[PDB]
């Protein structure tokens, strides 16, 4: 295993990984065999970390494990596009704070119903540095840790609702995120191209 406490991307046991923190509190990620990783955080600022793929795409993502936020955290299939720059989230779990914004309708996927939202961040950290970009969200109506995420179901619903993705030129990870919170996660990802 490899313990990560510093911003970086790379490959571990056949999976891409990304770790980003604003540097608040205490945040680590442990990289284990295959698609396994855990995180531990105490009074974080903001972080996003997980395993997945160097480029996004239509993928039947399978994951399992545990996600235990004390306060604000997200469990999401997470990544980015270029042209346009979009930060996208398919959220299966959260803590005290449910992501919201401009409501666009619902999509049904992997045994659940998801609420679709768009938000915008101005001059914020991104995979292209300080940038303005839209965020696309699918938020499950009931919390869970584990199952299939059919990314194609979400991408197609976003497209019907006028939320067009750019090119899958950046990573797509099964992410743990925290905001001014504590917690842990212990997750395994895999998944094949649909
Ligand atoms: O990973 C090693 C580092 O890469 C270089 O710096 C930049 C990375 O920090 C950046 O990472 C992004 C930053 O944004 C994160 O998304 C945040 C997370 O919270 C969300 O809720 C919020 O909306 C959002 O703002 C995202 O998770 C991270 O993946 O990736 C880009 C990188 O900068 C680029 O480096 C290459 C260069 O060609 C570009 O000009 C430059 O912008 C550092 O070198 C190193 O620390
Ligand atoms: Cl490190
Ligand atoms: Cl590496
Ligand atoms: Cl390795
Ligand atoms: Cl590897
Ligand atoms: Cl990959
Ligand atoms: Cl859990
Ligand atoms: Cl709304
Ligand atoms: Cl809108
Ligand atoms: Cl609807
Ligand atoms: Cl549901
Ligand atoms: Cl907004
Ligand atoms: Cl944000
Ligand atoms: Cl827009
Ligand atoms: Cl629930
Ligand atoms: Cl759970
Ligand atoms: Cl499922
Ligand atoms: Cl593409
Ligand atoms: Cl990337
Ligand atoms: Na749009």
């Amino acid at each position: 295993a490899t313990v990560i406490t510093t911003n970086q991307t790379g490959t571990n046991n056949g999976f891409y990984y990304s770790f980003w923190t604003d540097g608040g509190g205490s945040v680590s990620m442990t990289l284990n065999s295959g698609g396994n990783y855990s995180t531990s955080w105490t009074n974080c600022g903001n972080f996003v970390a997980g395993k997945g793929w160097s480029n996004g795409g239509r993928r039947n993502v399978q994951y399992s494990g545990s996600f235990y936020p004390s306060g604000n955290g997200y469990l999401a299939l997470y990544g980015w596009t270029s042209n346009p720059l979009v930060e996208y989230y398919i959220v299966d779990n959260w803590g005290n704070y449910r992501p919201t914004g401009t409501y666009k309708g619902t999509v049904t996927s992997d045994g659940g119903t998801y609420d679709v939202y768009q938000t915008t961040r101005y001059n914020a950290p991104s995979v292209e540095g300080t940038k303005t970009f839209n965020q696309y969200w699918s938020v499950r109506q009931s919390k869970r840790t584990g199952g299939t995420i059919t990314t194609g179901n979400h991408f197609d619903a976003w497209a019907r609702y006028g939320m067009q993705l750019g090119s899958f030129s950046y990573y797509m990870i099964l992410a743990t995120e925290g905001y001014q919170s504590s917690g842990s996660s212990n997750l395994t990802v895999s998944g094949k191209l649909a």
